[PDB]
């Protein structure tokens, strides 16, 4: 009996929050008895990721674990590595329509979702929003941006008069907030949907001494992201449980190629933290 060898593919290899997922998929894969090889793009970039993926199915492994990032490209490679009998896994961002197995990770249209009742109870109902999202084609950023405006569809005293992409740099999520403001003063409230949306956006709102008159609502729990929850520039964090979602994984790739059953969408846990709740 040869050990199963599975391939965990992370959006970028030195990250805060993918190396907590690294640490639940190896404490999973250690208590099976598992072969987990952790690797992708050091920075994160859909090139290199789709072809540490390609390179891995052509390895013969058994089981591969990813994001469905993106429709256009991740469904092709995905459905590419399960023509060969491989069985995907998707975790943190699912291709729901991709002949994956199963996903773990976030209820991302929900987390959204959690995001726009936050700030509209956070604001009495009453804020003039700009969102800042990673991109326009991954899908748990879309998911993430329309669950926020599907709860607010119906906040009367909420407006959101910009939508913005970071490509999830904290630069350029600053950019974004240094054009919003100076085209939207009005704006009053800031959505972000990925981990440095919120980080880059509290930097130009304290520039502006701002931070009085805004509402910042991010992702995650980066150290600036709670040392300005904890300063008060930013009102709240949806938190997600990456080192979950990481074991879970594993251990489902596990049940898959030992046939046992297994749903196919497994959600972890998502809530939205403010300041009264730290520590975490």
């Amino acid at each position: 009996k040869e050990a199963y060898h599975f391939v965990l593919v992370p959006e970028e290899l030195d990250n805060d929050y993918w190396r907590l997922v690294e640490k639940g998929a190896k404490a999973a894969a250690k208590e099976l008895g598992v072969d987990l090889e952790y690797i992708g793009p050091r920075q994160a970039n859909i090139d290199e990721h789709l072809r540490i993926l390609k390179k891995a199915a052509a390895a013969k492994v058994d089981g591969i674990i990813t994001q469905g990032l993106t429709e256009a490209e991740f469904v092709p490679v995905i459905n590419e590595i399960t023509d060969k009998n491989i069985p995907v896994v998707t975790i943190d961002t699912d291709a729901p329509t991709s002949r994956r197995v199963a996903y773990v990770g976030t209820d991302n249209y929900y987390a959204g979702f959690l995001a726009g009742r936050a700030l509209a109870e956070d604001t009495k109902g009453k804020a003039t929003v700009a969102i800042i999202t990673g991109s326009l084609t991954a899908a748990h950023q879309q998911l993430r941006v329309r669950g926020f405006e599907d709860a607010v569809r119906q906040e009367k005293g909420i407006r959101i008069v910009a939508i913005e992409e970071s490509h999830i740099t904290r630069v350029q999520a600053a950019e974004k907030a240094y054009t919003i403001l100076k085209k939207h003063p009005d704006v009053n409230a800031f959505y972000g949907t990925s981990a440095l949306d919120a980080i880059g956006v509290a930097k130009v709102v304290e520039q502006f001494h701002r931070e009085q008159k805004t509402y910042i609502i991010g992702f995650d729990t980066l150290p600036e992201t709670i040392r300005y929850l904890q300063k008060g520039t930013i009102a709240a964090t949806v938190v997600q449980e990456p080192y979950e979602m990481g074991y879970k994984a594993v251990k489902m790739m596990a049940e898959i190629v030992a046939g046992k059953d297994v749903p196919v969408v497994t959600n972890t846990e998502t809530k939205v933290i403010r300041k009264k709740d730290l520590p975490l």
